C-alpha cells in the first residue's frame, strides 16, 4: 500500500526482506518462503552481502540463504538453478553432502541442512 | 485490465502458472519460490475440480504443493499443515519419497524424482 514493502518486511535497495523469528531446517525454510510467495535470499555480490548484514543487530544469529550443496555436481547452487559464480561470499567451512549456506552479521558459513536456524526471504522490487 | 500477470491464468481468487517443462518435485518448489510463488495448494474438492478443468490434456500430470513427510508419515502441504483430509482421493502409495500430482481426472502419488510439469500460484 503506502510503502514499497509490505508490513514486517524491510526494504534494502531493490528487495523486500523478511528475517524469520523462528527456526527451521533449510528445506522447510524454502517451503516457508514459497508459501509467502517469495524466494530464499539470493545474494548478487559482496556489496549486497554487506548491506544485508548491516540490518542484523545480534551477531550470533545465523540465517539460511537460498544456496545449498548439489552432491551430484559437487558445488554450491542457488535455488534459481545457477551455480555460485564467484567468491564474493567467502564461504567458511566444508563443501560436502547435505550442506547449506547461512549468514550472520559478520560471516557466511556452511552448515548441515538439518540444522534449525532462522532464514531470510526476498521479494524483488526490480528483478534482473 | 485483469487480475493476473501475463501468462498466468486466473482461477477464482488465484493466479496459476502451468509449466511447459518438467522437473522433479524439489526443483519445482524451487522454481515457484524463484518466481515468488507457491506450489499449488488445494483446499477442497471444489477447488480441485475447478483447477482440473484448466487441464485440457488427459495424459499430463502436474506437481502440487504436497508431499510425504518421512518423519511424520503423512502427506504435508508446503505451508506446514498436514493434509488431514480424504477430499483429494489420492491414488497410489503413501511412502517415503512420494509427492502429489494432479491430472485432469485424478490425484496421484508419484516418486518425487519423477520429472513432470508443475503448477505455481499467487493469491489475489
Ligand atoms: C541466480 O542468483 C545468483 C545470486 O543472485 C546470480 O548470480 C545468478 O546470476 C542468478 N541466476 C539467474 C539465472 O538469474
Ligand atoms: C538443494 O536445493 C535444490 C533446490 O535448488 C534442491 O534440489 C535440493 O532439495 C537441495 N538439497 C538439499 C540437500 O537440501
Ligand atoms: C495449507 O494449505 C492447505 C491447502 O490449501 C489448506 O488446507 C490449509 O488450511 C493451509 N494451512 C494454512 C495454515 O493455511
Ligand atoms: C517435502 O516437502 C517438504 C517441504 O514442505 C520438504 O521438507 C521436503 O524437501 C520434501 N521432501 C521430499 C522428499 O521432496
Amino acid at each position: 500500500g503506502l510503502l514499497n514493502c509490505p508490513i514486517y518486511w524491510q526494504q534494502l535497495r531493490e528487495k523486500c526482506l523478511l528475517f524469520s523469528h523462528t527456526v527451521n531446517p533449510w528445506n522447510n525454510s524454502l517451503a516457508d518462503c514459497s508459501t509467502k510467495e517469495s524466494s530464499l535470499l539470493l545474494i548478487r555480490d559482496k556489496d549486497e552481502l554487506i548491506h544485508t548484514q548491516n540490518l542484523i543487530r545480534d551477531k550470533a544469529i545465523l540465517f539460511w540463504i537460498g544456496l545449498n550443496f548439489s552432491l551430484s555436481e559437487k558445488n554450491w547452487k542457488w535455488i534459481n538453478g545457477s551455480f555460485l559464480n564467484s567468491n564474493d561470499l567467502e564461504i567458511r567451512g566444508d563443501a560436502k553432502e547435505n550442506s547449506c549456506i547461512s549468514i550472520s552479521q559478520t560471516s557466511v558459513y556452511s552448515e548441515y541442512c538439518s540444522t534449525e536456524i532462522r532464514w531470510i526471504c526476498q521479494k524483488e522490487l526490480t528483478p534482473v
